[PDB]
């Protein structure tokens, strides 16, 4: 019992915390520090390691959530407020979680890290729905999430610069992994099989990890949920970062004056502001109007990404490395609401031609007219030009296959061709709670709560058939985790799930029904994105 | 009897035939001379009319084949030589036949005029599926067909000359039409009520007299089967035909030496040359290798075509016009044996990716490397890039919508919102005595046997429902004819046919099944060809 309660890691000592599920209860440390914290001359530089401490430390609750806006489009309403803060707000959040099980396992177990999305702005290892409780009960398996610095105190950029280099909120990620290593067997996990996992942004962030060596020797399975590292918003360039930080700067006061303008001055002043000033003004940066793009995110540096995302797949050997990847049915109508005319929550969205066509400029901006050309093309429909509810339905598939699901199989296919054996999934269930409405379908992450096995708390009202579902959907990523096989090792008779291969490209479709196999993932449409866009953008 | 053989038009008498069919004679005067022999110092220039004879002459044979190339691709072989000249090769050609039933109708009937095809290099009148015998016996109309001069003869053209001015073959059918207002009458034939119809360059023609206002006066309704005026081998610019018909005189001799190049002496070097001497070297002024092009075709001069036929569609009046408009299944496959590489007709024509991409050069000429890999992106089938049968239609679905199906649906389209009452439909039997192989489904000119009822002839092998068949087909053109409305005056338990409309864009489909209503004639391959197909050449 409470002998367990009780670790003792590199740093120091930590008092745990036993938490109840319906099946039995589970260890968890939540709160651990794993970095100094980033504040004051340490705001916007890469983390330290933790120094010692004496005592212990009480890794009872949930540490504080670092500095990002905070949604306000909707007051109140479920659907967004899921997703914002449920913690204090502090510089200080580098901290780390681990859930362990109860009795401690007694042989090496496999390790989960979760790395959170939220564009990068956004986002926290303690909300609700990333809670590792139900997940390590039910598959007796170690899950580890951290905090990560979001928004410009993680990846402000001057390039170049020693004060601001950028990336630093994947090198948060990275530390953690490096403490994973350095402590997970505390708590009785394998070192030696480490899965990353993460949804949207962090999806992208565990493709990030794969594609910088220093960071690949810290784990061995992947599973990215709803995001890649070549999405056209994960990445920003070095000239068009270096103008965003400065406009940032400009609109805080810096340089006063006044006086010169060079990177360790603007970041000097830039460290002196409040971090509520520099959250406020954040979105004031970005160059258009666009939904699916956000201000700070991932910085081509030259030192964490040698080369572009897109030319690191490209060139890459793979072999030897498990890959999980997969989407949901409609991963474009959650951000239809930010900024797409016509399109509000609460009706039934019918937009019109004329705000389609004006739709299509916010979701894939910074293109030619004669490219918005080509996507109208393909995305109407020239028997109901102007049904609106198709439009709706056009709309939301061109900002799910621009940002998300071209991007994805882009990844997967050139991931199974150079030696990774890929699994690949569609989500095509709708929660029963889900409070956004009906025509969103099954939106942008709404099935994290089904992986984390959240249909199992007695609390909440899910069906029956949903909490099997959770079940099964959390043994599909445990199995993966420790065989590198979706599949169960050894019974026959449940439908088998085969891998993705850029030939055949076959995947599953996971919802209350059993495994269904198909194949393409959108392939239509994903040429166009994949292929024939480029070349189209390249001649003026 | 013998007392309705002989008749007198405005330039004298003429001897007539009686045909049998298996269900009663017709009286046919076949080889009525409607213009002077285009010969010696007439070739090149329009037609003159008829001058008056004495004597009767015998209209009981066809006349003379117009000057032609003549195909020798496949020797011997029913399918292709079906369209070869059965008739001697005379400059002396310009014939007309009428057919009119047994005993001479006593009331004014509406008179049909069939204007063959052959891309206006080949073709005639005299062809034994052009047979208007079982026409007119089944539904007691009036059919008449002429000859007009194709090739060299009949569109050479040097603008702005008046020795060669071009679209004289189009003057020789207009001068029939008026010929059929001045005389039809003497044969039943309402000069009131009279319907064009032609197949593929004949229904080019067809939409062409739509298109100038001397020919609008000679005829009410219009059948464009498988052709169009804007489609983009009908036509060709004063540019292109000038260098054309220079090429042409280059190669045979002229100007000889020697001697300056003006427009009067290069004519006049061609009209000393015999017949066969420009028409083997027809097919060497075409500017690339390519299949559905031609090298002399009605040209845009500023007479006969004002302006080009998509600009005179676009800004034209048709109200008070009937309009049946309609495709084969399969209007590419003809074509691919005539020049893309990988396809013949004695095997499956399993192409490779290598040949499909070689034949979209060939199948679309004169456009830009992006142009191309436009087609191959809408037109690949990326789930299966390398399936043989699967390119294998692809490129037949190319060739057909850029040449036929995609022209006709834009012509239909705006005739539609601009006046017209326009009549749809798609030919999806394929008969059982077709020779050409299976892989080419129902090809390019297949359905004029069934509508001119050639399956009732007693010395063929079709099946008994294909003489139904034909006997239904020939009703909805005549009803056509006499109401300017397909379907049955009166009947309502047959399935009924509905007009044609930009909106709802309904069309039928003929086979031996019911009429069965279907929407959209290919408006996703569609809008790619007229609409954005036009911008992406535009921008270079
Ligand atoms: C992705 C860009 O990180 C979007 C994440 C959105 N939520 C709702 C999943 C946080
Ligand atoms: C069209 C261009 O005239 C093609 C006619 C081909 N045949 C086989 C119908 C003559």
């Amino acid at each position: 019992e409470d002998a367990e309660l009780l670790v003792t890691v590199r740093g120091g000592r930590l008092r745990g915390i036993r938490l109840k599920t319906p099946g039995g209860p589970v260890s968890a440390f939540l709160g651990i520090p794993f970095a100094e914290p980033p504040m004051g001359p340490r705001r916007f530089l890469p983390p330290e390691p933790k120094q010692p401490w004496s005592g212990v430390v009480d890794a009872t609750t949930f540490q504080s959530v670092c500095y990002q806006y905070v949604d306000t489009l909707y007051p109140g309403f479920e659907g967004t407020e899921m997703w914002n803060p449920n913690r204090e707000l502090s510089e200080d959040c580098l901290y780390l979680n681990v859930w362990t099980p109860y009795p401690r396992p007694t042989s090496p177990t496999p390790v989960l890290v979760w790395i959170y999305g939220g564009g990068f702005y956004s986002g926290a290892s303690s909300l609700d729905v990333y809670d590792g409780r139900f997940l390590v009960q039910a598959e007796r398996t170690v899950l580890v999430s951290m905090n990560y610095r979001v928004g410009a105190f993680g990846f402000l950029a001057l390039p170049g610069s020693r004060e601001a280099p950028g990336n630093v909120g994947l090198l948060d990620q990275r530390l953690a992994l490096q403490w994973v290593q350095e402590n997970v067997a505390a708590f009785g996990g394998d070192p030696t099989s480490v899965t990353l996992f993460g949804e949207s942004a962090g999806a992208a962030s565990v493709g990030m990890h794969l594609l910088s060596p220093p960071s690949r020797g810290l784990f061995h399975r992947a599973v990215l949920q709803s995001g890649a590292p070549n999405g056209p918003w994960a990445t920003v360039g070095m000239g068009e970062a270096r103008r965003r930080a400065t406009q940032l700067a400009h609109l805080v006061g810096c340089p006063p004056g006044g006086t010169g303008g060079n990177d360790t001055e603007l970041v000097a002043c830039l460290r002196t502001r409040p971090a509520q000033v520099l959250v406020n003004h954040e979105w004031h940066v970005l160059p258009q109007e666009s939904v699916f793009r956000f201000s700070f995110v991932p910085v081509v540096d030259g030192d964490f990404l040698s080369d572009t995302p897109e030319a690191l797949i490209n060139a890459g050997d793979f072999h030897g490395l498990q890959v999980l990847v997969g989407v949901v049915k409609d991963e474009g109508s959650y951000f239809l609401v930010y900024g797409a005319p016509g399109f509000s929550k609460d009706n039934e969205s019918l937009i019109s031609r004329a705000e389609f066509l004006a739709g299509v400029r916010v979701g894939v901006p910074q293109v030619s007219d004669l490219a918005a050309e080509a996507v109208v093309l393909h995305y109407t429909d020239w028997l109901h030009p102007e049904d609106p509810a198709r439009l709706r339905e056009a709309l939301s598939d061109v900002v799910g296959d621009h940002n998300v699901v071209c991007p994805v199989a882009q990844l997967a296919g050139r991931l199974a061709a150079q030696g990774a054996r890929v699994y690949a999934y569609v989500f095509e269930h709708r929660a029963s709670t889900l409070s956004w409405p009906l025509w969103m379908g099954v939106p942008h992450g709404y099935e994290i709560e089904f992986i984390f096995g959240i249909p199992l708390d007695p609390s909440r009202n899910y069906t029956a058939e949903e909490k099997i579902f959770a079940q099964r959907l959390m043994r599909y990523w445990a199995n993966f985790a420790r065989t590198g096989d979706p599949n169960e090792p050894r019974d026959p008779k449940a439908p088998q799930w085969p891998p993705y291969t850029a030939g055949a490209q076959q995947y599953v479709s996971l919802d209350l029904r059993p495994l269904e196999v198909r194949r393409g993932l959108r392939a239509q449409a994903c040429a166009f994105w994949n292929r024939f866009l480029p070349k189209l953008l390249s001649a003026t």
